[PDB]
């Protein structure tokens, strides 16, 4: 095994490839978001640019778990990245929700990363989790549905609502 | 007595410790306010905002009301302050409407105490009711007023009227 | 339930509130000492500047639990905030040993929500209390202690000692 | 009369020549205590301090009424100033509570002089009365009011305590 390999429970190790390849996936759909934004028949500016940067730092939490596998003395092994559920994602809050849902979906993956950590006794696994994972996605959650919730009441569907929440991402 | 205690009645002593509460709960009012608006199915951070420094001046307030007591060589005695009256407040006309109602009843109390001072020939205390409360209280009740009929012109039910009116606050 | 509620267990919403009722209260027991220690027959300012930071301190407390309980999708309930136990609190030693009685009756509260997010497996909680609550009540029942030593050593009865040691506080 | 003279009663004139010489006499007071302070078998240089620049506050004290008087047309007429009712002012302690009898003295005066003024109807005299003086003689009391207790605290008598509380007023 690894020259700095200690505690570092087999389970774990296979987790964390799974679960970079989700945030790779998760990064894939923003990108996808983010430039179906900017299709001359959709052009919501600030829905792309929100995505666009989105897709970034998922594609930056995924480097996180990869820096931290070899760290571990894991070795990191990557699946191929699942084209994205979508082509088309609809108005700005169609996305949003399916933001939401696909957020609240990595975060469910986080959590039962966390109880495989907790389970092998793993406390610098969990503090990983703890402090650059459960953290961010819990507010990005809360930042979501705020939006979902703003969007509602400027008025969801493709109309001035819709165009001026847009000014409030760019 | 106190070593500094002049002209200063037991009536107005105690008068002041009922004031003091009252600016207590007034803050505790606009703290509920605040954070309610920080719901994820509420998001008006412009109201928040409004609120949280509406708060943060009425226990400014209260403090001025205690330095004030000690000064005059009263002594301090503070009371349960009670719960808000609401744990929801609705939208953000019902709010304003609220905190309206709210500050005219600490005007009215206010006046009340110029009243007790005025009869009891304390010109000092006059004084700082007129200037230090009587002045605020007005503007703020002008101030709410102003925003009430804003936010009537905009639109006062959950759409976008209410939603570009929050800006204005931000 | 809320859009964005996941994996956040009832009786640690329910806790959290009682923990901001508690902060709350501790944060009007410091604004009563503040204003104490500025009686005109106390006069310990530095006393007096502790106790007025101490009290904003926990107010911010508060504030932080009740963004807690929105970002997870919690509902606050704030109830009514108790008067302080004292409206004298004698001198300064015994005001700092009620201080450090009241720090470790809310550490002891706060320990007792982290075995409730714990039995619950809530590591975001977990996280919060370590970070935000547990470490800061650990420094300030030590801060205040070591007061207490050196006040015990300057001499803590109404004298000279108290005197000087109020200046290291200003 | 004077070709300003507006609703500026004989009686209000009149009060306001003693007042002036109130004010002289005690800026007389604090010049002795000063000074006596000064002595090499005294030698109290913060006491010195505080009292020089009390006996420059009355006699700016002096000179606004002397203005005021002008203002409305009544004529200043000064009479002679008494001598100090001591020539040694014992210890720290008792300097401040001879300042502290004073210093409500004078408040007395004010409160008389604030209600021959509202008897007269006279607002322009009772603004006066209630923004240059009665708010800095309350200010006045409670500040003295605080140094004699801290002097108390420290140490009242000729001793380490008056010597250090001396430094406090440097
Ligand atoms: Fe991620
Ligand atoms: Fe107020
Ligand atoms: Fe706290
Ligand atoms: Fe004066
Ligand atoms: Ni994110
Ligand atoms: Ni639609
Ligand atoms: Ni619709
Ligand atoms: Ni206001
Ligand atoms: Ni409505
Ligand atoms: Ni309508
Ligand atoms: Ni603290
Ligand atoms: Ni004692
Ligand atoms: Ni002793
Ligand atoms: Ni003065
Ligand atoms: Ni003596
Ligand atoms: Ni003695």
């Amino acid at each position: 095994a690894s020259q700095v390999r200690q505690n570092y429970h087999e389970d774990c190790e296979a987790s964390i490839n799974k679960q970079i390849n989700m945030e790779l996936y998760a990064s894939y759909v923003y990108l996808s978001m983010a430039y179906y934004f900017e299709r001359d028949d959709v052009a919501l500016p600030g829905f792309a640019k929100f995505f666009k940067e989105s897709s970034d730092e998922e594609r930056e939490h995924a480097q996180t778990f990869m820096k931290y596998q070899n760290k571990r003395g894991g070795r990191i092994v990557l699946q191929q990245i699942a084209a994205p559920s979508m082509q088309e994602w609809g108005t700005g809050l169609e996305a949003l929700q399916a933001a939401l849902d696909l957020e609240k979906q990595v975060n469910q993956s986080l959590l039962e990363l966390h109880s495989t950590a907790s389970g092998n006794n793993d406390p610098h696994l969990t503090k990983l989790l703890e402090d650059e994972y459960l953290e961010e996605q819990v507010d990005s959650i809360k930042k979501i549905g705020d939006m979902i919730t703003k969007l509602k009441r400027a008025g969801p569907h493709h109309g001035l609502g819709e165009y001026m929440f847009d000014k409030e991402l760019n």
